C-alpha cells in the first residue's frame, strides 16, 4: 500500500530530458508529414498536367495515365521490396510491435524508403492513405533523435516513438487529439504497463499540428458543413447501421488479410514479380484516377460529395464495390500506403446509401441523408482496427459536427459488438501478430 | 515472450456477453439516478427562492430566510455524511480512484442514500459544489451494487462495472459522453499498473446514462456559448502566456483547498455536532450569498454564458473570481458531500474572460474576442489543479462546442500542465487519496 502513497505524490513527473525532446519530434515529424503532403499533390500535379498537353486521342492519355502511375508505383515497390522491406503496407502494426520491442525500428533504412515510396504510390492515384507513412515516419523519426542524442531508459525510449507516431498522425489530418488517443487505444501495449508519458505527447502532437497549420490553413481536409442535428426516435437507425457494420468489418479483415496471400503468389516473394504487379495495379489506379476518379485516390474527394447525397443510390453501390476492390489490391498487395483513410471514405459511400433508404422509407423523422455517413465515416475502422475512441474523436476532428456525438457513438459500438461476436480481429494487432509468427517460424 | 504477445494479440478486445450487458444496465441506473438527483437540487433551489418573495418587504427577514433555508439543508447534508457515511464527504472522486487500487472499500449500502440526500441538501442549499462529486462516487456505488448482487467475479469484471458507473456518473453530470470516458483512461485507473477495464463496457455504459440524460433533458444545453470567432496562428502565444498563469495558480490553489481542510478542522476537531454546525454557516453563507451576490454562490454555470460573452466588467471578473476563490474553498475544504470539479470551471472562465480582455487593448490588430481566451481558460483549473488534460480539454469541446479553438484550449492546458510539474504541484484527485491512504496507517 505504501508504494501506492509513494507513487501518487510522484505522478505525471516525467523528465525534463523527455519533455523538451518530444518537442522537436513532432516537429520534425510535422515538417515531414508536410513535405510527403505536398509531393503527393506535386506527383499528382504532373500527371495531370500530360493529360491536357494529350487532351485528344483517348487512347494516349489513358495509356499515359497508365505508366506515369505505373512507373511511379513501380519506382515505390522497388524502393521498399531492396532497401525497406519493413516499409511495406501501413507500418502501425510494425511501430506497435516496436512498442512491445519486438521489432527493430531501422530509422536509416525506414525514412528514406517509406517517404519516397510513398511518394510513389500515392502520387500515382492508388488507393492508400497518408497514415501508414506518416505514423511510420514519425516514430523512426523520434527514434532517430533518441538515438543521435542518445537518451536512456524504457521511459525515453518508449515515449520518443509514440510521439512520433502521434504527431504523424495528427499533422495526416490536422486532428491533434486523434492522434493522442491512438497511442493511449491502440498504439500502446494493449495487456502490460508501459513508461509513456501522455504530456510528452500532448507536447510533440501540438508541433506536428502548429507545423500543417503553418503550411495548409484555411483550408480543410473535409467540409461538410452543419449537419442536422438527430432525434431520440431515430438513436434506433443509427444502431443498425452499426450491426451491419458490425458484419462487415471482419469480412474485410479476411479480405485485406486473404489478399496479402492470393497476391503474394503471383511473385512468390520475386521483386521482380511483384514490382511489376505493383506497376498493373498502380497503373491501373491511375487509369481508373481519368475514367472514373471516385474509384481510385484516397477518397477524401467523394466524402463531402456523398454526404451532400449528391451521388444516386445505384452511383454509390458502384463506388463502393469498386473502391473495395482497389483498396484491397493496393493495400494488400505491401504497397506502402494507409488503409486508414479509404476505410473512412467506404464508410461514408455506405452510410450515405442506408441513409438515401432510411430518408424514403421514414419521411416522418425528417432525415437527412448526410447524418449516417458522418456516423458511418469511422464505423469501419471501428470494426477493422478496433480502436472506436480514437475513430470518433478523428471524424469529430474531421467534420466538425458535435451534435451527431450520440448517433457517431450508437453506430460506432453497434458495430464494435458485432465485430467481437462474429469474431472479428484488430486488424492492425492482427498483422504483427501474422509477423512475429512468421518470424518464429 | 513473443509468443506470448501472438496469444494476445489474436484474443484482443474479446469482452465477456456478461460484463458488456451489465455495464448496460450500470449506466442505465447511474443515468435515471444522476437525472432523480440534478431534478432534486434544483427543486431545492426553487423552493428557497420562492420564499424569498413570500418575504420580500421585510429585508432583514429576507437575509434570514435564505440563510435558515440553506443551513438546514446543510446541516441535513453534513450530518447525513458524518453519521453515516464519512467516506461520502468531499468530492468522492478519490474514493473511487482509491476503490479501482483495491485499497478502500466501496460500502454502496451506506454510501448512496447518504451522497445522494447529503449532497441534494448542500447542492440545493446553494453551497459552491458540483453534481460530478455525487454523481461519479454514486454511480460507482451503483456499478459496484450489481457486483455484488448478481454475484460477478473476477478482476476485469470488478474493475470495469466501477469505472463504468464513475464513467456514466461524469457523463451524465455534463452531457458529455465522451469526457466520463477519457476521465477513467487517463485520471481514475490505476495510473502505475496493468488494469483490467474494458473500455468496450464504459462506451456502453456511458451512453445509457447519457441516453437517460437526453431523456429528460432536451433542447436546454447546461452551457450555451454560441459559435466564437477563430485563432489566428499570430494568436497562440498569448494563449501560452495563459497557460503559465495557470499552472502556476493551480498548484497553488491546490495548497489552499488542501490547507483550507486542515484549518477548517480545527474548528470541530472531528466533533461530530460542531461539524454540522460549521455546515449550516457556510450554507447559511452561501444561501445569503445566492441572493444578494448570485456570482458568488451556486455552482457557477450560469455564469459562463455571461462571461464569455462580456457583459461583465473587469472590475466584477476580479471580484466574482475571489470571492469564488473564498466561497469555493469555504463550502469543498469543509468536507461537504460535493465536487470542485464545477466551481473550477467558473474560476477559470472568469480568470481566462480576464486575461481576454487585457489581451484586446493591449493588441487591437489580432482583432481578439475575450470569449475565445475564456473557454481556452474553462477547463483550465482542471489542468493545473487534477493534471487530467485530455479531459479538461474534451470536456470543454462538448459543451462549448467550439473546435475552432482546439489549439488554444490544448496549447493552455499543456503551458498549464508543464508548469503544474516545474512549480511542485500535485495532481489534487491524488494527493486527496494519498492523505486519506496515509491516515488510514498514521492511526495504527
Ligand atoms: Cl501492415
Ligand atoms: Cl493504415
Ligand atoms: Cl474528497
Ligand atoms: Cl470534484
Amino acid at each position: 500500500r505504501r508504494q501506492l502513497i509513494r507513487q501518487l505524490l510522484e505522478r505525471d513527473k516525467t523528465p525534463l530530458a523527455i519533455l523538451f525532446m518530444a518537442a522537436v519530434v513532432g516537429t520534425l515529424v510535422g515538417l515531414a508529414a508536410v513535405a510527403f503532403d505536398k509531393g503527393v499533390a506535386w506527383l499528382q500535379n504532373q500527371r495531370m498536367g500530360a493529360l491536357v498537353h494529350t487532351a485528344d486521342n483517348y487512347p494516349l492519355l489513358l495509356t499515359v495515365a497508365f505508366l506515369a502511375s505505373a512507373v511511379l508505383a513501380m519506382f515505390g515497390y522497388f524502393l521498399v521490396r531492396k532497401y525497406a522491406p519493413e516499409a511495406g503496407g501501413s507500418g502501425i502494426p510494425e511501430i506497435e510491435g516496436a512498442l512491445e520491442d519486438q521489432r527493430p525500428v531501422r530509422w536509416w533504412r525506414v525514412l528514406p524508403v517509406k517517404f519516397f515510396g510513398g511518394l510513389g504510390t500515392l502520387g500515382g492515384g492508388m488507393v492508400l492513405g497518408r497514415e501508414g507513412p506518416t505514423v511510420q515516419i514519425g516514430g523512426n523519426i523520434g527514434r532517430m533523435v533518441l538515438d543521435i542524442f542518445r537518451l536512456k531508459g524504457d521511459e525515453a525510449r518508449h515515449t520518443l516513438l509514440a510521439t512520433g507516431a502521434a504527431a504523424g498522425l495528427a499533422a495526416a489530418f490536422n486532428a491533434p487529439l486523434a492522434g493522442i488517443l491512438f497511442i493511449i487505444e491502440e498504439m500502446r501495449p494493449q495487456f502490460r504497463y508501459t513508461l509513456i508519458s501522455i504530456k510528452a505527447v500532448f507536447i510533440g502532437v501540438i508541433m506536428s499540428t502548429i507545423m500543417y497549420r503553418i503550411f495548409n490553413h484555411e483550408v480543410a481536409l473535409i467540409d461538410v458543413g452543419k449537419l442536422s442535428d438527430a432525434p431520440l426516435n431515430t438513436l434506433w437507425l443509427y444502431l443498425i447501421l452499426g450491426i451491419i457494420f458490425g458484419i462487415f468489418g471482419p469480412i474485410f479483415n479476411k479480405w485485406v488479410l486473404g489478399m496479402q496471400d492470393l497476391l503474394h503468389r503471383v511473385h512468390g516473394g520475386n521483386i521482380t514479380k511483384w514490382v511489376l504487379m505493383g506497376g498493373a495495379i498502380g497503373g491501373l489506379a491511375g487509369l481508373l484516377g481519368f475514367v472514373a476518379p471516385a474509384t481510385s485516390g484516397g477518397g477524401f474527394n467523394l466524402i463531402p460529395i456523398a454526404t451532400a447525397g449528391n451521388f444516386s443510390m445505384g452511383m454509390l453501390v458502384f463506388i463502393f464495390v469498386a473502391r473495395v476492390i482497389t483498396t484491397l489490391l493496393s493495400f494488400s498487395s505491401g504497397a506502402p500506403g494507409g488503409i486508414f483513410a479509404p476505410m473512412l471514405a467506404l464508410g461514408t459511400v455506405l452510410g450515405t446509401a442506408f441513409g438515401m433508404v432510411a430518408v424514403e422509407l421514414f419521411p416522418q423523422y425528417h432525415l437527412e441523408a448526410g447524418t449516417f455517413a458522418i456516423a458511418g465515416m469511422g464505423a469501419l475502422l471501428c470494426a477493422s482496427i478496433r480502436a472506436p475512441l480514437t475513430g470518433i474523436i478523428l471524424v469529430l476532428e474531421m467534420t466538425d459536427n458535435y451534435q451527431l456525438i450520440l448517433p457517431m457513438i450508437i453506430t460506432g459500438l453497434g458495430c464494435t459488438l458485432l465485430a467481437q461476436f462474429t469474431g472479428g480481429k484488430p486488424l492492425y494487432s492482427a498483422i504483427l501478430a501474422r509477423t512475429l509468427a512468421k518470424q518464429e517460424a
